[PDB]
């Protein structure tokens, strides 16, 4: 028996006694079959109509099956995903699934299973760092990076225990911090390392890689690529083991990043701007990292966020907007929405195995008021946006559910002078957006904000005006204003209870008085909404057309009008509701309205006082309407007519979108229905009988499906018990899911045969019509046609629910499978007996006869056309719901659930009419859930007729029929093999007769167009076969006018659909022997298994023979595939425009698990020389694929580095010397000595198995003819030996493509690689002049054509035999001296790019001969000076790209350097600044490290010291280069501060200008950038006293402009490292005295900044406003004049002035009492009187956003000081 693990909202719905009945025949039908379809070898019909089929019933009951049941469903799907290479697109198609079953964490425990991880690596490196698919080999899908994450997220916490120090085995050794392969790690350790173990096992778990791997993050100080996943991986880490990391030795460090990765513009110049920061940190993985720290016992990191918001306060202000506030607005979006979670993590989750936070680690009441207090006034800020308020109302959601009394008065404070101000429009709009966030915790008074629901009313009523028809923005922001108000509280009056009754309280008293106006809420909302429609009516203005569309912007304000009002009318008293019924029947049938906008929406106004109380308000609309459409329709003879009257066409759609109540109660109006429709149904004016159609819809809408009546809050009603409950004790109803009271309307059988007597008694009437007009014998009109289909459409789509589908079976040409097809069946509530009529079928039989007819004997009549699409999109996909209707209600239900949801306790809050659409959107869920449909006869000749409309005469017919043949293609299961061979019959040459929209309609059948079915491009080899080559058929002959412009594009469109969606398809789909678990699944399962066969005797050879012969079919399909393509290329009197497509489905077929057919690889080297320069690229990228189909598997073995350098940590160990290239170098005995080929090898540690190549000669022999080689695929080897091949080879890659856009190509390159590394230089000779020639030229086009076929030599002579290699550079190394000599302007990126790419994976001993000639002579230079520095710069590339592995290399050019730096050109100090950057890369000071042998900052620091020692003019010329370093050493080091550059800075202090204009000198000028450059680069804690004693040095007494650029250094350093500062409390007392005691400047420029400097660090924080600050200034102002004084008392009137300018836009407390004494040295002396006036003058600026909040902050004595005052400028007196 099945004991349900987590099920559904199922219970509620109204057949829910039989959803266990047919839900466990299910899933004993998926244990049955998804066991027999692994067992029986089947993956291709079977394998995955089972994987869907439990996809289906996971998405449609929940899980529902035992803990049993749920590891055999992982423990089958995870052996699926994890079979080695399998077709990729199905591998995703198990994997969406296995996520599914795994994403819920507290379903299985750990004790309950276990998942291995090295089966989701090769799974992943095979998918995401492929050593194929770049070179055409595979095609990966789109998205299968980030399901691959998601699946191995899922199965991440079941790995075993041992297996996290396994997995810190492998990638532990590609550590190393220079190559790529660190980001490889890095990416596998935020992906795969286990975090969320318990807690027993966290030795086994982050304790082993936790200090190594946050030392290392503490110490980068640069911003790398894999520093961004270190912040995904550390926050899972902590979001799991809350109270096990002691994270306050790190929170300085992390809140100081999280302040950087803002990048907040800071200093007035603020940037130098790196542009290393477009990757920084991901604030919402940020945020999740912060709120994982808050709990603790010390408050450490709670300070941290209230030092982190006001340090940014003054960039929440809506004023200082910029790029900052996108991360800005969404660090205030998600920081109260995790602390919430983490809140609802610890109050209210029920415990499970995953391990909950300690007591310790838990959010007290004081640490969540704390974290409110510190927010408040930032997202109150963010309110009043420019950018919108959307962000601000959900920060102002979450903080309400926490501490509602201190979030809800600072809101409503701002929100009645925003209901009435009619002056500053936007709070408005803002104000509204946040009271609805707000609106859950306002009508619930709790135990802290019981005053919330006084303020329910008065904002209620002053929305009113908010209705109005001028701004729509504000009308919008109001219906959702009183909606999502009047859906909270009922609108009863209270006055019976406003008697003698001791239940109310002091507030809910003043609650029943004011229930008094809720009446006259309800009336002043429709005498508001009635000038709101009657103003809105549609005005024809032009003569000639009729305006018949409703806009968008007038269809959201009628829903707008739908929803809004109907949700008042539900929540009201039905004394309230009939007194405001009357309100809309004496105005809707007092006027007439223009039936097209406010037709729908005065009806649906009424619509709305229907649903409410059908008895009540169909006693008098239907009497209304019924008796006037009779008098004004069958009085005179308007049967017939041209346009009827207004009043008549009004009322009917005040009948026909008024009669959709609830079913039941309109069989009192049977007889006066009927009436109507038996006169108006078959009129003659087009808008008639729609109205009338629409009648006949509603009313078989009304009368057959499942429906929720009510809507209301509480599941009695509001009025049938009057006075029996208090009506003001349900306000805040949390509405609960058990007892919901949820009424239903099933259809009984008096509703039932009422929706069959419509039917036949106009359905049949209108069928037997359509019956003898398309038999020839009725001929009826064209427009008669057309009436008479919109009933048959009216009818069947309207009432489908009671119509069964279909019956037939077509077989015996779609895939024959040895499983289960079996359709799904699931009882949506009707039994529709199936006996009598089936309407359904006798539709589909009066069409193909109608259809048959109109399409031979009146082509042209379009509209008709357009209605039989509309029935056949009916006739096989409508069930009694629709399926975009759904989608636009799921999509609705989550703008109302996310939106107004109790995020602190769970599901338990979320409202009833919430909870009501829900249930029915798990009935309209199942009435479109047909997953399972068998393709029948009648399927296979109704998508056929829509085969013929798609392909007929006319586009507006063939675009509506296609998108109704596609949507038909994805519903039934192997249509599309059946329908490809009749849809290619309109595009083969052969053809007769085929009009050209008989032929584009087909390739717009093929060409999907859509996101469901691309017909052309299907997983199929058997019809893919088909598909391919009947477009390249086409062209060469058919009826294809390629001079059409939209049929170029077609094929333009479906040749790029291909590339774009083609994914390889597997050739063995061979399931491996480890799926016992198939066996386990299909038997001993049982508890809903009742299917009790158990047999496979030897059917499971059957499988294994028809799987064999799929494996062959795949393979024979395959290579098929590329003969036909290859007869369809190569074939005579082709457009060029039909080859291009034909190599483009070549291209796609070159394969990794096999090798190409004969033909193609004569093809792909022979279009090499193409004269199309299109084909001839992707020959190259196709021969390079070829050539590594032909690789011959080089031979390795391991080497245990402990034998090998003599003696067994993290650089530059002792026993890792004979990876260091400096002077062993192989000259002769070049074998025997463990070249180690990548470079990354041997860095941080060793692997378990260190594995080189093998010795000599144990590699293939490279050396051969063509006697001893594969006789077939070396036909390649008689091309490159072709002197006219290759020559011509030549002359073609040395041509322009563009001249611009001219790079190194690397796949040009890997052409060349894939050639000497599989032939040897048995090319070379025959490449002799065009090797020599191309270097001797000055066209930039064949120095680019050389580059690529000499780096493909270096990297191709990889496993050369020593002879080969000293013959190779014999000729090579005076050749790159040529190209190195004449290179250009043009050619320094090819050649940059050129030796550099050479110098890729290769040991540096096995390429010394570029080592001894690139670092010859680079700078001496023998022509120009730009030579020498192209020369320079490829130097660059190559010793970069052996990182690590040469420090002599690197001494021996900076020993070449080191006297040559002083006397050069700018163009050379940029490289040398640039090459300089990578010589001291390797001096890291990593936590773990060894001094390396590479050259230190430290020991060459010194020495540019003691050549800058005059200085502290030979001298400034060294500065050039030392700057020139200083810049490109920015934030390309792993240390951006080694102590020993810290005193280059008071040198360059006193460098740096002022002004920083582009007038001063090219040193000035990169002096002042250099410094803006280290003060936006971090710096260690140690290093608080280091650069402190240098800038209180520096600005000590030097020189003034020394002094102003230590001000401006400061305050954009102590802002980037914000927190290294403040948690060295010693240091803020030193900034604190350096800028206080640098006031007292000699010089005024100086002293401004000062206080420029001072006012932003108060404005930020770092310095608090103590009283010996101002006791310093108080007593400096009142300083004796008499005539060093004059600039003593200066400085207390700038440092009352910094205080005044500190805080922007809040007056504090001590605010007004140093801007009254401030303001006493007006008529000081004039360097006192500028300041005092540019301080007062900010004052007033920037104090005039809110003033009148301002002002009451100041004494009435006080305004007449600040009013009254001369702070004007001189132009002004
Ligand atoms: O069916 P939908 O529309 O796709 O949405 C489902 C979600 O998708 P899924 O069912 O897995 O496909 C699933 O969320 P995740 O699995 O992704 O976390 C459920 O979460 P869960 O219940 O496990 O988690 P808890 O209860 O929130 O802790 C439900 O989320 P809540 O409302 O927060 O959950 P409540 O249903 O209210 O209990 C939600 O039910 P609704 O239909 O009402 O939106
Ligand atoms: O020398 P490289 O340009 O850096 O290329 C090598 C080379 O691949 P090619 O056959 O394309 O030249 C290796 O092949 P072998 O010498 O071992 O025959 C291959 O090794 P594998 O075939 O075992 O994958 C290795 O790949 P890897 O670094 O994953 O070991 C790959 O290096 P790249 O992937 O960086 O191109």
């Amino acid at each position: 028996f099945v004991p349900q693990k987590e099920i559904v909202y199922n219970k509620l719905l109204p057949y829910a006694e039989r959803l266990d009945a047919e839900s466990d025949l299910q899933l004993a039908q998926i244990k049955c079959n998804l066991g027999r379809a692994v067992q029986l070898q089947e993956l291709w019909p079977g394998g995955l109509f089972w994987t869907r089929k439990l996809s289906t019933y996971i998405r449609l009951y929940g899980r529902k099956f035992s803990k049993e049941d749920h590891v055999l469903f992982i423990k089958l799907l995870y052996e699926l995903v994890s079979i080695p290479k399998l077709e990729i697109s199905m591998m995703q198609g198990f994997a969406r699934l296995l996520i599914n079953l795994l994403k819920k964490k507290e379903l299985l425990s750990r004790a309950d299973l276990e998942l291995p991880w090295r089966p989701l690596y090769d799974m992943v490196e095979r998918i995401l760092y492929s050593k194929t698919e770049h070179l055409g080999l595979n095609w990966f899908p789109n998205s299968v990076e980030n399901i691959l994450k998601t699946l191995v997220k899922s199965c991440r916490p079941y790995f075993p225990a041992d297996a996290t120090a396994e997995m810190l085995e492998e990638w532990r050794p590609l550590m190393c911090p220079f190559d790529v392969t660190m980001q490889k790690a890095i990416t596998y350790f935020e992906i795969f390392l286990p975090t969320s173990l318990p807690p027993e096992l966290h030795h086994k778990g982050f304790k082993l890689w936790f200090d190594e791997l946050i030392g290392l993050w503490v110490s980068v100080q640069n911003l790398p690529q894999w520093e961004g996943q270190l912040v995904n991986l550390f926050a899972r880490l902590a979001t799991d083991n809350i109270g096990y990391i002691d994270w306050d030795p790190y929170v300085p460090k992390i809140f100081t990043r999280i302040l950087r990765s803002l990048n907040l513009p800071v200093g007035s110049s603020q940037v130098l701007v790196p542009r290393f920061l477009t990757n920084a940190y991901d604030i919402g993985h940020a945020v999740i990292w912060i709120t994982a720290m808050m709990g603790g016992p010390s408050k450490l990191v709670q300070k941290h966020l209230a030092g982190l918001f006001n340090s940014i306060t003054s960039f929440y202000h809506p004023s200082n907007n910029g790029r900052w506030l996108n991360k800005l607005m969404k660090l205030l979006q998600r920081l109260p929405n995790s602390v919430v979670r983490r809140l609802h993590r610890e109050r209210y989750k029920k415990p499970s195995w995953l391990t909950p936070v300690p007591d310790s680690h838990k959010l007290t009441d004081q640490d969540v008021t704390d974290f409110v207090q510190c927010i408040i006034q930032p997202v109150l800020l963010a309110m009043f946006s420019k950018t919108g308020s959307l962000e601000a109302a959900q920060a102002l959601q979450n903080l309400a559910l926490m501490r509602p009394e201190l979030v809800i008065p600072p809101v409503l404070e701002r929100t009645y002078p925003a209901l009435e101000t009619l002056t500053e429009p936007h709070q408005l709009t803002a104000t509204l957006s946040c009271v609805i966030g707000v609106a859950r915790s306002l009508v619930s008074g709790g135990r802290w904000f019981p005053e919330g629901p006084t303020h329910m009313l008065p904002l209620l009523m002053r929305a009113l005006p908010g209705v109005d028809p001028n701004d729509f923005s504000k009308c919008m922001i109001t219906f959702q204003f009183i909606a999502t108000f009047s859906t909270l509280v009922p609108l009863v009056d209270c006055s019976s209870v406003l008697q003698e009754r001791n239940d109310l309280t002091e507030v809910e008293r003043e609650l029943c008085s004011a229930t008094a106006e809720f009446e006259d809420f309800v009336l002043q909302f429709m005498d508001r909404c009635f000038g709101l429609i009657e103003s809105s009516t549609l005005e024809q203005t032009r003569e000639e057309t009729e305006t018949e569309k409703m806009t968008h912007l007038e269809s959201l304000v009628e829903l707008g009008l739908s929803s809004t009002f109907s949700t008042i009318l539900t929540q009201c008293s039905k004394e309230i509701f009939m007194v405001a019924l009357q309100k809309v029947f004496n105005f809707s049938t007092s006027h007439i309205f223009e039936t097209r906008v406010a037709g729908r929406m005065v009806a649906d106004m009424c619509r709305a006082a229907v649903k409410c109380c059908p008895e009540e308000s169909l006693k008098l609309f239907v009497p209304h309407c019924c008796s006037v459409i009779t008098q004004l329709t069958m009085n005179d003879d308007v049967l017939n007519d041209e346009e009827l009257d207004k009043e008549l066409l009004w009322n009917l759609q005040l009948l026909s979108e008024i009669t959709r109540v609830d079913g039941r109660k309109l069989l009192l109006y049977r007889e006066q229905l009927v009436k109507i429709l038996q006169r108006t149904l078959h009129l003659t004016c087009k808008q008639g009988y729609t109205l009338s159609c629409n009648l006949l819809h509603h009313l078989l809408r009304s009368t057959t499906l499942i429906y929720p009546t009510e809507y209301c809050s509480v599941p009695g009603g509001f009025d049938k018990p009057p006075s029996e409950y208090f009506p003001i004790k349900d306000w805040g109803k949390p509405g609960d899911l058990w007892n919901l009271g949820i009424q239903w309307h099933v259809p009984s059988s008096e509703e039932v045969s009422f929706a069959f007597y419509l039917l036949d008694s106009f359905l049949q009437p209108e069928l037997v019509k359509l019956q003898h007009c398309g038999d020839g014998k009725l001929e009826m009109s064209r427009d008669d046609i057309l009436q008479s289909l919109t009933i048959v459409h009216n009818c069947l789509i309207g009432s489908g629910n009671l119509l069964p589908p279909l019956k037939g079976e077509p077989v015996t040409n779609l895939v024959p499978s040895m499983v289960s097809l079996e359709e799904t069946k699931l009882y949506t509530g009707l039994e529709y007996d199936l006996s009598r009529e089936n309407h359904r079928e006798v539709i589909a039989t009066v069409i193909r006869k109608l259809l048959n007819h109109i399409l031979d004997n009146s082509e042209d009549d379009t509209k008709s056309l357009f209605l039989i699409i509309k029935i056949i999109g009916d006739l096989l996909q409508f069930q009694g719901s629709h399926k975009h209707e759904f989608d636009s209600r799921w999509k609705s239900f989550n703008l109302v659930k996310k939106s107004m949801e109790n995020r602190l306790h769970g599901k338990k809050q979320h409202i009833r009419a919430l909870l009501i659409d829900r249930v029915m959107l798990q009935h309209e869920l199942r009435t479109l859930t047909v997953e399972g449909c068998e393709y029948k006869k009648i399927h296979q000749d109704m998508i056929r007729d829509l085969l013929r409309l798609s392909t007929s005469s006319y586009s507006q017919v063939r675009n509506k029929a296609q998108q109704t043949f596609f949507a038909a293609l994805g519903a039934y299961n192997f249509c599309c093999r059946d329908i490809i061979p009749l849809v290619l019959e309109f595009l083969r040459p052969d053809r007769q007769g085929v009009t050209q929209q008989q032929f584009k309609g087909a390739l717009y059948c093929l060409l999907g167009n859509h996101s469901g079915v691309c017909l052309a491009n299907l997983h199929d080899w058997d019809c893919i076969v088909q598909t391919w080559p009947a477009i390249v058929s086409s062209g060469l002959s058919q009826a294809m006018s390629l001079e059409k412009p939209s049929i170029v594009r077609l094929f333009d469109d479906l040749a790029e659909k291909i590339h774009r969606q083609y994914e390889t398809i597997g050739l063995d789909f061979t399931i491996p022997k480890s799926c016992v678990e198939i066996a386990e699944l299909l038997q001993q399962s049982k508890n809903p298994s009742i299917n009790q066969i158990l047999l496979s005797p030897e059917k499971i050879k059957e499988g294994i023979k028809r799987q064999q012969e799929k494996n062959a079919d795949a393979l024979r399909n395959y290579e098929n595939l590329v003969d036909t393509l290859l007869d369809g290329v190569e074939q005579r009197n082709l457009p060029w425009k039909f080859e291009h497509i034909g190599i483009g489905l070549l291209s796609l077929l070159l394969r990794d698990d096999r090798v190409l057919p004969l033909r193609a690889i004569r093809f792909f080297v022979e279009n090499l020389n193409h004269d199309a320069i299109v084909v001839r690229k992707m020959a190259i990228s196709a021969v390079a694929g070829i050539l590594k189909q032909l690789k011959r598997t080089h031979k390795k073995l391991t080497i245990n580095p402990c034998e090998i350098s003599g003696c067994p940590d993290r650089p530059d160990n002792h026993w890792l010397h004979y990876d260091s290239k400096t002077i062993p170098r192989t000259k002769k005995e070049w074998e025997s000595s463990c070249f180690v080929e990548k470079t990354h090898w041997g860095y941080y540690t060793w692997p378990k198995n260190m594995v080189v190549y093998a010795g000599v000669e144990e590699q293939p022999k490279l050396g051969r003819s063509r006697e001893d080689m594969t006789e077939a695929e070396q036909i390649i080897f008689d091309h490159f030996s072709d002197p006219k091949f290759v020559e011509q080879l030549i002359t073609f890659l040395s041509l322009e493509d563009r001249k611009g856009k001219d790079k190194f190509n690397p796949r040009r390159f890997c052409l060349f690689k894939g050639i000497f590394r599989n032939f040897d230089d048995a090319f070379l000779p025959v490449l002799k002049p065009h090797l020599e020639h191309l270097v001797a030229d000055s066209h930039e086009s064949t120095q680019r054509c050389v580059a690529e076929i000499i780096a493909g030599l270096i990297r191709g002579s990889k496993h050369w035999t020593f002879e080969k290699v000293e013959k190779l550079w014999e000729l090579l190394c005076p050749l790159l001296r040529t190209a190195l000599s004449n290179i250009t302007v043009e050619t320094y990126n090819d050649w940059g790019a050129c030796i550099a790419t050479s110098c890729e994976s290769r040991d540096p001993r096995k390429l010394h001969w570029l080592f001894e000639l690139l670092l010859e002579s680079p700078l001496s230079g023998e022509g120009g000076s730009f030579v020498d520095a192209c020369r320079l710069y490829v130097l660059q590339g190559g010793l970069a790209q052996q990182e690590w592995r040469v420090p002599e290399l690197l001494h021996r050019l900076l020993k070449y350097l080191e006297p040559k730096l002083t006397q050069v050109y700018k163009n050379v100090r940029e490289r040398i600044g640039s090459v300089l950057t990578y010589i001291f890369m390797i001096d890291v000071s990593l936590p773990n490290t060894t001094p390396t042998i590479s050259p230190h900052v430290p020991e060459f620091t010194a020495r540019i010291l003691e050549k800058l020692k005059p200085l502290m003019t030979q001298g400034i010329k060294l500065l050039k280069t030392i700057l020139k370093w200083l810049m490109a050493s920015a934030g390309r080091s792993f240390s951006t501060a080694v102590t020993e550059q810290l005193q280059l800075l008071p040198l360059f202090f006193k460098i740096a200008p002022v002004e920083n204009d582009n007038s001063y000198d090219e040193l000035k000028r990169d002096a002042k950038l250099c410094l803006s450059l280290m003060s936006q680069g971090l710096l260690y804690p140690h290093q608080v006293p280091l650069v402190l004693q240098v800038l209180k040095q520096t600005a000590r007494s030097s020189s003034w402009h020394a002094r102003y650029t230590v001000l401006t250094y400061l305050q954009t350093m102590v802002f980037y490292n914000l927190f290294i500062f403040l948690n060295n409390e010693d240091a803020v007392k030193d900034i604190r005295w350096l800028v206080i005691s640098l006031l007292e400047d000699e010089q005024l420029e100086v002293r401004e900044m000062a206080a420029t400097t001072l006012s932003g660090l108060l404005q930020c924080n770092f310095l608090t406003m103590d009283s010996p600050m101002q006791i310093h200034f108080e007593q400096l102002c009142k300083t004796k004049l008499p005539k060093a004084e004059l600039v003593k008392r200066h400085a207390g009137v700038l440092g009352l002035g910094a205080c005044v300018l500190s805080s922007p836009y809040d007056v504090p407390t001590w605010m007004p009492q140093l801007l009254m004494n401030l303001s006493a040295h007006l008529n000081d002396p004039q360097p006192i009187e500028m300041t005092v006036k540019k301080t007062l003058s900010n004052f007033r600026r920037t104090h005039h956003d809110n003033w009148q909040e301002h002002k009451q902050q100041f004494t009435d004595d006080q305004l007449l000081v600040l009013t009254d005052l001369l702070v004007s400028p001189c132009y002004y007196a």
